[PDB]
C-alpha cells in the first residue's frame, strides 16, 4: 500500500482560544496580564475573574 500521510499539513502556528468562551480569539484578541488570552468581550479581568498569581515562583533569575 503506497501511502505517506492522511490529513493536511496545518501546524499550530499561533492558535489562540478565549479562556472564557474559546472563540479562537486572534484578529483582535487580548492577552491579559495574568498570562491568558480573551476576546474583546472577555478581555476585562473582572469578566474572567483575573487571578493574577504573584509571589508564586521561587526559581530562575529575577528581572525587571
Ligand atoms: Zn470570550
Ligand atoms: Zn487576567
Amino acid at each position: 500500500g503506497s501511502s505517506g500521510s492522511s490529513g493536511q499539513p496545518s501546524p499550530p502556528q499561533r492558535p489562540n482560544r478565549c479562556t472564557v468562551c474559546r472563540k479562537r480569539v486572534g484578529l483582535t484578541g487580548f492577552m491579559c496580564r495574568c498570562g491568558t488570552t480573551f476576546c474583546g468581550s472577555h478581555r476585562y479581568p473582572e469578566v474572567h475573574g483575573c487571578t493574577f498569581d504573584f509571589k508564586s515562583a521561587g526559581s530562575g533569575p529575577s528581572s525587571g
